């Protein structure tokens, strides 16, 4: 349940926008954007936290040489204002996820199995669709209303305690309580919303007398956990050898060796390549010989038709952020996170500052 203070915990951390390339992969770490989180179409994660400080949408993209999203969150997905799962047919955005908060609305309209143990919502949660399917295992806490329409159905798992302002199910869509279940409304829907439910062996309190489950303590942590503190806005470093744009370091004292990538400007992989070469004194044509940080205030590139393969972190420390695959937008990234070893932590503390507020 504890969501990591520091930037180094992060697979991908960007201090403003993230707006993330097709087919990417990212296994471990957590992932964070302190202003919106554009997911573009083909994400697969399994990853411990997702955090936007703005909205979060989730694209979908029939294209062939992409795919379905695939998002398992071990822990937290928190989402400050809406979070928007829109719709490309035939795609689906499947997401699985421990604990979701959403501050705004929860719009659901991909295709897609999305299953939470807990949800709590400050407004609306509308899946329209058809294939939208939400489970919830354990709990949902909805202030406004849970609209569920146009071919969606909503499962509330056997337990389940689920609390909501209002019931809105039409035009072919179903909720469905398994045993033991408990749904509360705060008012009473109409007909056709009643005619909708599914109720095996739970119980529906209408115009229910009920207080709402808050949010675990973890979401105000998030909220109020300043992710930059200390921040300084010196240049990141760049040096003379390999590209005069980029710096590094390197920790040689373990293999595969460590190397943290600089470019205060952007990297491009290409570029990083030449920087790693000269660092390490040695030939590299690829990443997957190396755990690699690479570190910006500005976009990252990979220029490649062919897909990435990377172990380590990106982090952005710009006022927006972009990760990009110009050989073919399919290209594709996969990112295994990595902790720096302690001298590349200690480098990049030097020279960010960043200091988690304890
Ligand atoms: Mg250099």
């Amino acid at each position: 349940t504890s969501v990591p203070s520091s930037p180094l915990d992060y697979a991908i951390f960007s201090k403003g926008a993230l707006n993330t390339n097709k087919n990417l992969t990212v296994e471990n770490g957590s992932v964070y954007s302190g202003g919106d989180l554009t997911i573009d179409g083909g994400a697969v994660f399994n990853i411990d936290n997702l955090i936007s400080k703005g909205e979060m949408v989730i694209n979908q993209d029939s294209d062939s040489r992409c795919r379905d999203n695939n998002i398992v969150v071990r822990n937290i997905i928190y989402v400050e204002k809406s979070l928007k799962a829109n719709r490309i047919s035939p795609r689906s955005t499947n997401i699985d996820a421990k604990t979701i908060y959403v501050g705004q609305e929860m719009q659901l309209y991909g295709a897609g199995s999305y299953k939470f143990v807990q949800l709590f919502s400050d407004s609306n949660v509308k899946l329209a669709g058809p294939g939208v399917n939400m489970e919830v295992s354990t709990l949902a806490s909805i202030r406004g209303t849970l609209e569920v329409i146009d071919g969606a159905t909503v499962t509330l798992k056997s337990n389940s305690a689920v609390y909501c302002n209002s019931l809105v199910v039409r035009n072919g869509s179903r909720l469905i309580l398994e045993n033991g279940a408990k749904l509360y409304l705060a008012t009473t829907p109409d007909a056709s919303t009643i005619i909708s439910i599914q109720n095996n062996g739970g119980t529906i309190s209408y115009s229910s007398s009920f207080s709402y489950p808050s949010p675990p303590a973890e979401i105000d942590e998030i909220r109020n956990r300043d992710y930059t503190s200390g921040l300084l806005t010196t240049p990141l470093p760049a040096d003379s050898v390999g590209s005069n744009q980029l710096g590094s370091t390197a920790d040689t004292s373990q293999t595969p060796p460590q190397i943290v990538i600089y470019g205060e400007s952007y990297i491009n992989d290409n570029e990083a390549r030449i920087e790693i070469s000269a660092r390490l004194g040695s030939p590299i044509v690829d990443f997957s010989t190396l755990q690699l940080h690479l570190i910006s205030r500005g976009n990252i590139t990979f220029v490649g038709g062919g897909l990435t393969i990377m172990n380590g972190s990106i982090i952005s420390l710009g006022s927006t952020f972009n990760i990009n695959a110009t050989g073919n937008p399919y290209a594709g990234l996969t990112l295994k996170y990595q902790m720096p070893s302690p001298p590349i932590q200690q480098d990049i503390e030097s020279n960010t500052g960043i200091q988690p507020s304890q």
